[PDB]
DNA sequence: GGATAGCCTATGCTACCC
DNA sequence: GGGTAGCATAGGCTATCC
């Protein structure tokens, strides 16, 4: 019975469906009760979430709910993280030894909604089973901003 | 000519290119001094590269590789587009544009400055598309947890 | 809503060209 | 040291499972 291969649609171009439409509406609901600015007329973008861990799919499926949700916003793909440190006195990996720990980034237009946009991404997450729940957000600040193109 | 190598994502060593850029690097880190680790050993700071061109952006992050061990990097990847100008609809949040970024992880946000200022005299005295690199520091609220 | 299959195509990697 | 070729294997995407 099928299970997909190509549907045409390329890197980005991701639609919507109930999954990951009910993603979006846990977010949308958080997100209504600090009812913060999330654009400025400057338009620059200033200010990120920065989301990893759990597991590839569960972070995925945020990645889509939200975007859904935050049309104010500007995803990265996902992609991977490098190690830490090596525990002890002996010598650490290279910096450029990559894990199997993945991460998206998250741009928003105003610090006070990413602040926001955090507290959500860590309550909608934080009651949910694992993998989901082991979901790691920080809020991300950009000294210059982001000229994202 | 090349195929496989034998060498995996996150395995690239070194070379006269990638050291000559680290090189480069060094000699502008060594301006400041400044502490690169610290005790608790989290990962506060980074620096956010992006833009001149693939080739570029790739070599810039062997370079900085060879040159910080004290670094951690991500592997490139693709920046999301802007804002739309004037009357159109703006694009959704997840569609990718061409432009390449990679993330530096660093545990001190004054080493970050350093790293910063570093990479943009490096690059500002070479011809485009490596003098379009862009950069900014950053710096992470409750830190990191590099694995 | 997490995990997977499976096409498309992205990057990581190296050595070559110049 | 920028651009490339070209294998390996990342992710984006979807529907199907359950």
């Amino acid at each position: 019975r099928k299970k997909g291969g190509w549907f045409g649609k390329h890197r980005g171009q991701g639609g919507s469906n109930p999954k990951f439409e009910n993603i979006a509406e846990g977010l949308r609901v958080l997100l209504a009760r600090s009812h913060v600015e999330r654009t400025t007329e400057e338009g620059n973008w200033v200010a990120g979430v920065f989301v990893y861990g759990g597991s590839k799919t569960s972070l995925y499926n945020l990645r889509r709910g939200i975007a859904l949700a935050v049309p104010q916003c500007r995803i990265t793909p996902l992609s991977r993280l490098p190690f830490g440190m090596a525990p002890g006195p002996g010598p650490q990996p290279g910096p450029l030894r990559e894990s199997i720990v993945c991460y998206f980034m998250v741009f928003l237009q105003t610090h006070i909604f990413a602040e926001v946009l955090k507290d959500a991404i860590k309550d909608l997450v934080m009651i949910k089973p694992a993998p989901t729940c082991n979901i790691k957000v920080t809020v991300c600040s950009f000294d210059d901003g982001v000229d994202l193109p």
